[PDB]
């Protein structure tokens, strides 16, 4: 059993594991910490909806099934040590890299690669760093191609629900066939979602910058997407 | 007349300018400052030697000629807002991006792109940031191809002189034909040079980290390269 900041990973056999979503939330390299009753449930359910949508569009994900509420069954993968960030609208750390205001609409998507490494606080890397880390150029290109395809599908789907997909973080791993498979989660923890009309955050930024009620914000996302009220 | 931290750029006509190398040295985003009599002369002379070597190998540079001691005549270019860093051996900021020790020999060269921007303290960017900045993918690829070719020529030439080319920073601009031209300088200010036998720094790191006599170090480079003693 691996216990992370947001989730628990419980081995089943050699082929699969249980991904359990906790109520814990962290920010700022994990220096800001809180708990939000029902957060795990919402993130689990939204991950499921997103993975299923993406699977219908021919994206290979680790999603296998549900294991009752806060737990997903997922394929075990040899993980790439990357966080792959896709950005449509300027926000967060991008403001420190390009002299563009928050809300600036990008002419095309930006993909950023981050090296998952706590010693180094997850630095941004490029393709040459990735190669030194054992990730070939073809693997990187395949990964960015998938991320960009995921972007189009999620942003289209969300725009039709009055939600702007500002940016989001993905993780990937390799399966036993050597195929690149989308992993981890897709939730208001790992994406920026803005209301189309008011431009307000319906995501982890509410917690990051004390913008109000996180659970309310995560509920509103769930309701706008499912059309139903959360049961917890 | 543009006065920078290390050099002066003096317009001649519309086609060319004077690049004058000053004795000033800065480090740590320009927060550490000193002057070293003769530094401008050494950097000017070594730039000339490097530009001429590179021109012989068919690298297009801005070098036109000499204008007496500390001044080079150079082609005026529409500069890319980039610093292009090529790395052969782990040193400097690379230690904070990859968990590798100083002196680690890289399996192949790393190219890093930095956005020249004082507001943002020159952040690292990738190809997607560059595109948003108006630099096309083909331009970036051409730039990295040149940097990597420059790397091979300088490292070979220096190894035959008992000097390890650890890493170095280049800058580029476009000429009136739309060609990508190597610009700025190539000196112990803009490269890491290590003695092959002892691994000691013969470059700006001497000043950066108070490792001894900078002018001596820059002189030793000049002598190992030219085979003559500096005249100043
Ligand atoms: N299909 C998968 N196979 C193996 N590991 C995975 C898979 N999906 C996600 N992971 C990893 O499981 C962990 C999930 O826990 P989490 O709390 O989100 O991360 P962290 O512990 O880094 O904060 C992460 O290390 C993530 O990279
Ligand atoms: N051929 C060229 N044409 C136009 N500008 C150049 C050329 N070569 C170098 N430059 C620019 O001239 C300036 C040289 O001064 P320097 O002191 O080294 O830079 P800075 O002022 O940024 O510290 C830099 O801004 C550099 O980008
Ligand atoms: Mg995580
Ligand atoms: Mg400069």
């Amino acid at each position: 059993v691996y216990e992370g900041k947001a989730k628990k990973m419980i081995p089943i056999d050699d082929d699969k594991l249980i991904m359990e979503f906790k109520d814990d939330a962290t920010a700022f390299d994990g220096t800001k910490k809180a708990r939000f009753k029902g957060k795990g449930w919402l993130n689990a359910q939204l991950s499921v909806i997103f993975f299923k949508l993406l699977e219908e569009h021919g994206i290979k994900t680790h999603f296998i099934g549900v294991a009752g509420g806060n737990r997903l069954i997922v394929e075990k993968l040899d993980m790439y040590p990357l966080e792959v960030v896709v950005r449509n609208v300027v926000a967060g750390s991008l403001k420190k890299r390009l002299p563009l205001p928050e809300g600036y609409e990008l002419p095309e998507p930006i993909v950023e690669l981050y090296y998952k490494n706590d010693e180094l606080h997850d630095p941004m890397i490029n393709y040459y760093h990735a190669k030194v880390l054992g990730i070939s150029l073809d693997e990187i290109k395949k990964i960015e191609e998938i991320a960009l395809k995921v972007n189009e599908i999620l942003k289209d789907y969300l725009a039709k629900k009055g939600i702007i997909l500002v940016d989001f973080k993905l993780e990937f791993g390799k399966d036993k066939n050597g195929d690149i498979v989308l992993a981890d989660e897709i939730s208001p923890d790992t994406c920026r979602f803005w209301d189309a009309k008011t431009k307000r955050s319906l995501d982890k930024d509410v917690f990051r910058f004390d913008k109000g009620d996180l659970i309310e914000a995560y509920k509103e996302i769930y309701e706008r997407i499912t059309g139903e009220k959360p049961e917890f």
